[PDB]
């Protein structure tokens, strides 16, 4: 996969992602949402799509991933969108790991307006169906 | 794929997922969960799935996608499941595109009860491996 | 596949996921974040790497999942990364379901710096290229 910058590191065969790392010192306030950028350019394999997944380390500090979906065609800098959740300022350092991409196949096909049969065991179905438990 | 509703709206081949409407106006107060109606029924491809994702534009508005699991069985209404992270109330317009949804094949195995084998370079670890660097 | 622990249940054909498990009772303080332990330890198929995504009924209780890449040669105990969202304490209990994992597959590729071409109908742009409608 062609790659351009350097904000995203080679991962071993058995790793399901790649880290992204932040092109820059960014501040978040509490609440507050900002589009960190990466510095890094690609291009996916064709049918494939990447998403932006977050990582255990900065989940667990109260940050997390919004959106997460570059398209195949995508060709501009990827942004990592995070929110911080706690009620007090944080800080990424620069080139500090902060989410994942992992490359996953998408299908495509074409929106057959039509009726939907109930032929499946659940069909209707939804939001808490066997219970809690 | 056959749908019903007019939530969903299709997609070019070098993008990832669909994008979905709201079907009717919705209003979010601060810290609030609401599950948006779609209005969209589908009946995804044998095999697959659908995750339901955000968006880049809404979610730097301090809105985020909970859950996500369309299952290939359902049947019903999809709904998008959406917390307002701000300090205000949000408002969400009728037909206004408020997700993604991604078509994702899925693995279906039967759990065997037996004995992990620390057969990998990693094994064990987890939580932050290799630090914040 | 091969699982250790009592904190995953099978789950049907048409099902994209499997439901996790609380491994015990877990009391989350606003806005606070915790790695809820399932109990629960696997060997994912060569090729493929797991999903922690939330479902639909704790998700509208103000619970979000942070993280979620189970790596394929993980082999430690699977944690649940979840946030309290609310301005109250949530308590989960004991083999209360929490979350999906899903199998996913995902590519593997070596990073090769190069040049990114403009070679696409969309290239540059992101972050709201076709307005909210
Ligand atoms: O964001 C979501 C999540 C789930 N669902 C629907 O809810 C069903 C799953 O509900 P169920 O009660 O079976 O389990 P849960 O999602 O609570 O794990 C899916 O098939 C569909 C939906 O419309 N939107
Ligand atoms: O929600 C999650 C996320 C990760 N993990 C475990 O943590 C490992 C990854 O941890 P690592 O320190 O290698 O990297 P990070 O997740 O911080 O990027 C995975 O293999 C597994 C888990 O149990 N639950
Ligand atoms: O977390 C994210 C989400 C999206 N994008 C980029 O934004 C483009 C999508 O933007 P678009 O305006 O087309 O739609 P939206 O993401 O708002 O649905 C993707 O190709 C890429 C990104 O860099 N990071
Ligand atoms: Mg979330």
């Amino acid at each position: 996969m062609i790659i351009e910058g350097d904000g995203i590191l080679d991962k071993r065969s058995e790793d399901a992602g790649y880290d992204l790392l932040a092109a820059k010192e960014i501040h978040l306030l509490p609440g507050e949402v900002k589009v960190i950028p990466t510095g890094v350019k690609l291009m996916l394999p064709k049918g494939y799509w990447g998403l932006i997944i977050g990582k255990s380390s900065i989940g667990s500090k109260g940050l997390d991933v919004l959106g997460g979906v570059i398209d195949e065609g995508y060709r501009g800098e990827i942004g990592v969108i995070m929110i911080n959740v706690s009620r007090k300022s944080i800080t990424l350092m620069e080139r500090q790991k902060i989410a994942q991409l992992i490359i996953l196949p998408c299908k495509h096909e074409v929106l057959e307006q039509g009726k939907v049969v109930m032929d499946s065991e659940r069909g209707d179905n939804g939001y808490g169906s066997t219970g809690v438990f």
